[PDB]
């Protein structure tokens, strides 16, 4: 089951600058001889004029964690082929989007660069970075090689730079010879950990990988390191060099964990609105299990005069991205969601959680991982579990059971 794409993307349309890390990147060079070698500037990398005029002129200071060692490599003489692993929103398009804005030449007519994208919406993503550091390469131009791109058949296209989705790179590069993937010089693969979720994906990849010159450097970017990514890497990229930075540990150190005793969803709901009675509530996520419950909760609370902002399925990516920048900043105080709508999306500016429902798995065990990373969001915050039966009782006795920091039990009435 994988529900990435989306996620992957709403990331995306909500990322406003570079996740803050502090573990130090992992290099295991292909030669375990030769040396390590950082930068700490982009000046230190030597990048063509117009390139770093475009690095600049979108706001970058300077590389980032995962750069520093990613650029190096990427520039290489001979270019090396790179496996790199980082969380996202740590400057991993930027960087490969500068390693194929450095081989491109724009004189040759020709696709020289290729990358290829889970999704057609992703592709955007990815098309609007290259359009934006490479904006002052004035015959620099981009192909979407999607299943949407209604492309004739026809003499080869020529545009220096193709993105695209698997299914229809590989008939670009091979039945329909659009472009000659003999002359490719830089082939990305992004979001490794999001492709493999089609075995589709996988094996047109791979047979894309195939048709590459032997000295085509090879680039897999990704979030995670599952074995089932690891395993797909080695397949595509030969001769590596492998980058990994451990994802940020969140903490719930500063975190104040309480729970209410309830019977039924209309107490839930009671609980809840005595906590605004007592409370301003704001900077808070309200999490439920089901949309049902979710749209109900938001009507139920509209009625009782509080304004919250819903955030379900039915809503196209975009508008929860719209709805997730107005909570940003402050436009709206309240954000009610499901689970799914939520999971691993990085939501800044919360303060307080409320567990409507508690957190479990498709078996129907405790999630500590997603209970974790709502919770951590040496800040202050609150969070509040509604526990409404013997059985979700349990699940929450074992949420703190697998921490080993207590939830304090919390009197619906008596909130001093
Ligand atoms: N060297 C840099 N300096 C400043 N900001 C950067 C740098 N590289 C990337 N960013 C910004 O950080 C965010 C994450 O970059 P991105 O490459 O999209 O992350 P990833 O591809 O790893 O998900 C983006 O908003 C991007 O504009």
């Amino acid at each position: 089951m994988e529900d990435r794409a989306a996620q992957s993307l709403l990331n995306k349309l909500i990322r406003s600058n570079l996740v803050d890390n502090t573990n130090q990147v992992e290099v295991l060079q292909r030669d375990p001889n030769s040396p390590l070698y950082s930068v700490k500037s982009f000046e230190e990398l030597r990048l063509k004029p117009q390139l770093l005029q475009g690095v600049y002129a979108m706001g970058f200071n300077r590389p980032s964690k995962i750069q520093e060692n990613a650029l190096p490599l990427m520039l290489a003489e001979p270019p090396q082929n790179l496996i790199a692993q980082s969380q996202s929103g740590t400057g991993k398009t930027a960087a490969f989007v500068l390693a194929m804005l450095s081989q491109v030449e724009p004189a040759n007519k020709y696709p020289q660069c290729l990358c290829l994208s889970p999704t057609y919406e992703l592709a955007l993503q990815t098309g609007k970075v290259i359009e934006q550091m490479g904006k002052f390469y004035p015959e620099l131009k981009l192909a979407y090689a999607v299943r949407g791109n209604k492309l004739e058949r026809g003499q080869k296209i020529s545009e220096q730079i193709v993105i695209g989705t698997p299914g229809t790179v590989l008939d670009w590069c091979s039945k329909l010879k659009f472009i000659d993937p003999k002359k490719i010089k830089v082939f990305v693969l992004d979001e490794a950990d999001v492709m493999i979720a089609t075995q589709g994906h996988q094996d047109q990849s791979i047979r894309i990988q195939r048709m590459l010159p032997r000295n085509c450097q090879m680039l897999l970017f990704s979030a995670t390191f599952e074995d089932s990514v690891w395993k797909f890497a080695q397949k595509v990229v030969p001769d590596p060099n492998v980058i990994k930075l451990k994802r940020e540990e969140e903490t719930l150190d500063t975190i104040k964990q309480y729970y209410v005793l309830c019977s039924s969803r209309d107490e839930k709901f009671q609980a809840l609105c005595n906590l605004y009675g007592a409370i301003t509530i704001a900077q808070a996520m309200i999490f439920c299990h089901t949309r049902k419950t979710a749209s109900w909760l938001a009507a139920e609370l509209s009625k009782e005069g509080h304004q919250v902002a819903l955030l379900s399925g039915e809503m196209m990516v975009e508008q929860r991205a719209a709805v997730i920048e107005r909570f940003r900043e402050g436009k709206e105080k309240v954000l009610v969601t499901t689970n799914v709508c939520a999971r691993g999306i990085d939501v800044e500016q919360v303060s307080v959680v409320i567990n409507f429902d508690l957190p479990v798995d498709k078996d129907g065990n405790p999630d500590n991982e997603t209970y974790l990373h709502r919770i951590g969001r040496g800040k202050r915050g609150l969070a509040v579990n509604m526990v409404d039966s013997k059985h979700s009782m349990n699940i929450l006795n074992r949420i703190q059971e697998h921490f080993n920091k207590k939830i304090e039990r919390l009197d619906t009435d008596d909130l001093d």
